[PDB]
């Protein structure tokens, strides 16, 4: 329906290592960090936890799941 009100948007990706969640060439965020507070939250929903501040502004962001859990980060 109504569209047309911005031009930039609001886009990242995050991957998804075994106890840990990376976004962009940002470093790997841990499942237990801080900055986890608003990408659990988020990327739960649907969310970057950055990219999101910027400007989602509250927990809304378009954000693509990177698959490598056995294949990224293997704690074990």
């Amino acid at each position: 329906e109504r569209r047309r009100h911005s031009g930039q948007d609001v886009h990242v990706v995050l991957k998804l290592w075994k106890t840990g969640f990376s976004l962009d060439n940002g470093d790997l965020r841990s499942y237990q960090d801080p900055s986890n507070a608003q990408f659990l939250e988020s990327i739960r929903r649907g969310e970057v936890p950055a990219e999101l501040r910027r400007l989602a502004h509250g927990g809304q962001v378009n954000l693509d799941m990177e698959d490598h859990r056995d294949e990224d980060f293997v704690k074990p």
